[PDB]
């Protein structure tokens, strides 16, 4: 009943992550046990681990805790009352979201409501890299009601959510403006960005010629606040980081502009859709580095720089 898993005993720097022997998750009669093949990293992982996030509030008196929500793998055990999944099925989805992060591990417990069948053409690494980043990109674009003709500014275009959002926005027929390092300019142009603003070189507002219909703000804080000034009268900002969502919405209200937060929800139909695109080479998931669980500290140090292009992923098997 043992497995290897990454845990942390205290909130702190990346060094607090440990590869630990731990029991296999318990599963209820309506849940399943999954042998994990792949699990991707998201910033929420390091914000929880350093204790800054809202999820850290709930785990405060409940450590040690695992980490990770995105996973890919094989169904090994099934509860008595699970009807539509079979043992041996290859699956992809989210586990333990939000209060029981657990995917940096060899086995996870999951509900059939938070997984789908992995398409055959998808690799396990691709399948584990998609759920959080992809569902967020899509639901942000939908919250902004992006249509063909619209101008869309996507901050942090080279990252996990961004690089997908750019591709999805291009496929919607929108003019895509984005912010990134000079180093990522060529990468983002190739994915469909019309303009890549080097945000180190000048105020990004100065680089934007005309009022924008939507801002997909993936940085938040003062960048999100600043983005309000480039919106059209009818434009809206979707500020995705949760910690400054309220602040950004308030300043938008004061500027008489529409603003939204975003809380990623699991959607079977959307993830089916995103996965199909990836299998048909119509949407690229950029996996910039593949780690073993043994390298979790290193992985988290890289992720916390805030300069990861695309996705980092653990190959568990
Ligand atoms: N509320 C929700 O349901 C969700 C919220 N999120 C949140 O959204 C945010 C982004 O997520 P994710 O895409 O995974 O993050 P990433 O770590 O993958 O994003 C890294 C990217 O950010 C860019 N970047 C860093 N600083 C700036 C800046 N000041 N201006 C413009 N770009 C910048 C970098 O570009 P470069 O190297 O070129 O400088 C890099 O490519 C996170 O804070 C995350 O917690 C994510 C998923 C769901």
């Amino acid at each position: 009943k043992e497995m290897k898993a990454i845990q942390f005993d205290q909130f702190g720097p990346p060094k607090v992550l440990k590869l630990v022997d731990t029991p296999t998750p318990e599963y209820r009669k309506n849940q399943m046990l999954i042998k994990v093949h792949a699990a991707s990293l998201n910033p929420i992982d390091y914000k929880t681990r350093n204790g800054s996030g809202f999820v850290a509030k709930k785990l405060k008196n409940n450590l040690p805790s695992g980490l990770g929500y995105d996973f890919s793998g094989e169904v090994i055990e099934l509860g008595s009352d699970v009807n539509n999944v079979n043992i041996g099925d290859k699956v992809m989805g989210i586990a333990g979201f939000p209060d029981h992060p657990c995917c940096y591990a060899e086995y996870v417990c999951a509900s059939p409501d938070t997984i789908i069948q992995k398409l055959e053409k998808l690799s396990f690494l691709q399948a584990a890299s998609l759920p959080t980043a992809g569902l967020t990109a899509l639901q942000a674009l939908n919250q902004a009601e992006v249509k063909q003709g619209d101008v869309v500014l996507i901050h942090a275009g080279a990252g996990g959510v961004g690089h997908l959002a750019i591709q999805l926005a291009k496929q919607k027929g929108t003019t895509v403006i984005t912010t990134a390092s000079k180093r990522n300019h060529a990468f983002l142009k190739a994915l469909g960005a019309e303009q890549c603003i080097n945000y180190h070189e000048e105020d990004f507002l100065l680089a934007i010629s005309t009022p924008v219909d939507a801002v997909i703000d993936l940085v938040g804080g003062d960048v999100g606040i600043q983005s309000i000034d480039c919106l059209k009268e009818t434009g809206c900002i979707v500020s995705v980081p949760t910690i400054t969502a309220g602040r950004v919405i308030e300043v938008a209200k004061q500027k008489h502009r529409r603003a939204f937060g975003l809380l990623k929800q699991f959607n079977i139909e959307e993830l089916h859709y995103l996965g199909k695109l990836v299998s048909e080479d119509k949407l690229r998931i950029e996996i910039s580095r593949i780690f073993q669980l043994s390298e979790a500290v290193t992985a988290h140090e890289l992720l916390e720089t805030g300069h990861v292009r695309g996705k980092l992923v653990f190959k568990v098997r």
